[PDB]
């Protein structure tokens, strides 16, 4: 599912993530939008052999189990194709624990370069939430 930009910052919002660990609704829909594209279904393949799963694009070596990333952990304890659901509470619920994590949103490659610093809340703007 490719979700809309208020779309999404209403589902993430239900789900708990707006202001979670002091980070606005707007980083989220932030990293979404340049992670997948606020596709569900995005998937891309790393050199070390792990794969990005989601809407967040969750990594396979840490966060989920895809059968294919050897001695890899599964941290969300989940199958990474859950997070390609048009349901993204398991997106959501992982994410929860990777930002909880020491290092916060800079987990999330694409929020460091595309949102840290810039005026995040332009991403909800022009919702009804």
């Amino acid at each position: 599912k490719v979700f809309g930009r208020c779309e999404l910052a209403a589902a993430m919002k239900r789900h708990g993530l707006d202001n979670y660990r002091g980070y606005s609704l707007g980083n989220w829909v932030c990293a979404a939008k340049f992670e997948s594209n606020f596709n569900t279904q995005a998937t891309n393949r790393n050199t070390d052999g792990s794969t990005d799963y989601g809407i967040l694009q969750i990594n396979s070596r840490w966060w989920c189990n895809d059968g294919r990333t050897p001695g890899s952990r599964n941290l969300c304890n989940i199958p990474c194709s859950a997070l390609l659901s048009s349901d993204i509470t398991a997106s959501v619920n992982c994410a929860k624990k990777i930002v909880s994590d020491g290092n916060g949103m800079n987990a999330w490659v694409a929020w460091r370069n595309r949102c840290k610093g810039t005026d995040v809340q332009a991403w909800i703007r022009g919702c009804r939430l």
